[PDB]
């Protein structure tokens, strides 16, 4: 769940995911349309994609699991959709680590009417 996603941003990055990565290009908060911004907007964007592929599981709300393994997060046993979400989650932390560098402010609460493009999973 959300609570889950944003303790695993946290620890990565060292940022809130509220309001660092919740509104953040065209991914990252609202989803929508467009092309992405920039390498952490990617993030967001195969986020989304991750989630797309559980159409029926519970992502925001469903809590999962994880532990830390000296610094590697390792999801824990659940039900399926609980060890899916983490993955998804899991993979978007790391994404956002990787892309640190690069991560621009300019891109905060980025307008709607700036996201065009097509870009399908
Ligand atoms: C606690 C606050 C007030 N509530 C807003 C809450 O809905 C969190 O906002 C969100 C919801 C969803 C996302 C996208 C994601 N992280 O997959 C990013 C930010």
């Amino acid at each position: 769940s959300l609570l889950e996603f944003g303790k695993m941003i946290l620890e990565e990055t060292g940022k809130l995911a509220i309001p660092s990565y919740s509104s953040y290009g065209c991914y990252c908060g609202w989803g929508g349309k467009g092309t992405p911004k920039d390498a952490t907007d990617r993030c967001c964007f195969v986020h989304d994609c991750c989630y797309g592929n559980l159409p029926d599981c519970n992502p925001k709300s469903d809590r999962y699991k994880y532990k830390r393994v000296n610094g590697a997060i390792v999801c824990e046993k659940g039900t399926s959709c609980e060890n899916r979400i983490c993955e998804c989650d899991k993979a978007a932390a790391i994404c956002f680590r990787q892309n640190l560098n690069t991560y621009s402010k300019k891109y905060m609460l980025y307008p709607d009417f700036l996201c065009k493009g097509e870009l399908k999973c």
